[PDB]
C-alpha cells in the first residue's frame, strides 16, 4: 500500500495568519490526491483534489499544490471556524484506498482565563453509593490548565478525569470539567472540599470550594 504521512500531527496558528500542512507519500502518486476538511461530529469535507484544484464551494483561501511524493496544503487568512482536522488520500494506486492520518489544526486567540465553578454531588446521587463533586472551567484559552483536588486539605490522587470541549468554532475558547469519584461513606466523613485552577491568564491559582452539609 501507499503510506501517506502527513507532518505535523498538529498545529497552532494565530488569525489572519497562514497555515502549512504537509503530506509524503511513501512511493510517487503523480498528481492524483486529494485533501479533506473534517469539523467535530461531521463528515469529512472535499477542499482540494489533483492535488491542486479547488473543489465547488470551497474558498480561495485554500490552495493545494505538489507533485510526486511532497504535497502541501496552504490555508491563508485564517479565521476561528477553521478549526478542523485536515485529511490527505491518494487515488493514484488502490486498493487499497490510503489517507494520511490527519493534522489538527488549532486556531489561537488572546489568552483567557476560566471562570471556575464548584458543584457538590446531589441528595438523588447519595442514595446510589456514590459521590461525584464536578469542577468547571469555563470560556478559557490556551487549552492547558492544571486542576487538583483537595479534601480537607489532602491532595486527592486516582480518582478524577477530566474532560475538555472541541475548541469553539466562533470564539476558540475551551471548557473543561473535572469529576472527583468517591464512595457516599467517605463523602459522608470529610467536610472541605476544594478545586485548586492553575492556567497562564491566572497570575495566581484560583480556588473554589464548598463544605459539606453548609
Amino acid at each position: 500500500e501507499v503510506v501517506m504521512t502527513q507532518s505535523p500531527a498538529t498545529l497552532s496558528v494565530s488569525p489572519g495568519e497562514g497555515a502549512t500542512l504537509s503530506c509524503r507519500a511513501s512511493q510517487s502518486v503523480n498528481t492524483n490526491v486529494a485533501w479533506y476538511q473534517q469539523k467535530p461530529g461531521q463528515a469529512p469535507r472535499l477542499l482540494i483534489y489533483g492535488a491542486s484544484t479547488r473543489a465547488t464551494g470551497i474558498p480561495a483561501r485554500f490552495s493545494g499544490s505538489g507533485s510526486g511524493t511532497e504535497f502541501t496544503l496552504t490555508i491563508s487568512t485564517l479565521q476561528s471556524e477553521d478549526f478542523a482536522v485536515y485529511y490527505c488520500q491518494q487515488y493514484s494506486n488502490w486498493p487499497p484506498i490510503t489517507f494520511g492520518q490527519g493534522t489538527r489544526l488549532e486556531i489561537k486567540r488572546t489568552v483567557a482565563a476560566p471562570s471556575v465553578f464548584i458543584f457538590p454531588p446531589s441528595d438523588e446521587q447519595l442514595k446510589s453509593g456514590t459521590a461525584s463533586v464536578v469542577c468547571l472551567l469555563n470560556n478559557f484559552y490556551p487549552r492547558e490548565a492544571k486542576v487538583q483536588w483537595k479534601v480537607d486539605n489532602a491532595l486527592q490522587s486516582g480518582n478524577s478525569q477530566e474532560s475538555v470541549t472541541e475548541q469553539d468554532s466562533k470564539d476558540s475558547t475551551y471548557s473543561l470539567s473535572s469529576t472527583l469519584t468517591l464512595s457516599k461513606a467517605d463523602y459522608e466523613k470529610h467536610k472541605v472540599y476544594a478545586c485548586e485552577v492553575t492556567h497562564q491568564g491566572l497570575s495566581s491559582p484560583v480556588t473554589k470550594s464548598f463544605n459539606r452539609g453548609e
